[PDB]
């Protein structure tokens, strides 16, 4: 399937610390996000991306329409400028933002019922799991 619709609550995160030190996140923030549990919000209408992913303190929301190359300031994360492109490979929904750190993107699929979410930044990963509500 290639829809990633709905409201997915977070079953299981490995190596979100690893994921935001490779992003040189500050450190008193990275240790209270590496605590919390976050929904991902997925609005999906055909190309049209509309994500959210909502904790107690910090935010994480991304619009994109698969295919079309953004230019993306990553704003209360780390602060970056990198050009975001999200395709399909399959039924994986691929994202590579072209920036300063290389390796630097994610990966999102669903294997029975569950989304999978992979966060990649130089040689370190992170990988998600959220169930749909
Ligand atoms: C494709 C989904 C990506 C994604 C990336 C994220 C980055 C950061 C955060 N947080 C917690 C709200 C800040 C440390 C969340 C997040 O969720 C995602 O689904």
């Amino acid at each position: 399937t290639r829809d990633f619709n709905g409201t997915w609550e977070m079953e299981s995160n490995e190596n979100f610390e690893g994921y935001m030190k490779a992003l040189d996140i500050d450190f008193a923030t990275r240790k209270i996000a590496v605590r919390l549990t976050f929904t991902l919000v997925i609005d999906q209408d055909g190309d049209n991306f509309k994500t959210k992913a909502t904790s107690t303190f910090l935010n994480y929301d991304v619009d994109f329409t698969v295919g079309v190359e953004f230019d993306e300031y990553t704003k209360s994360l780390d602060n970056r400028h990198v050009k975001a492109l999200v395709t399909w490979e399959g039924d994986v929904l691929v994202c590579v933002q072209k920036g300063e750190k290389e390796n630097r993107g994610w990966k999102k699929w669903i294997e029975g019922d569950k989304l999978y979410l992979e966060l990649t930044c130089g040689d370190q990963v992170c990988r998600q799991v959220f169930k749909k509500k």
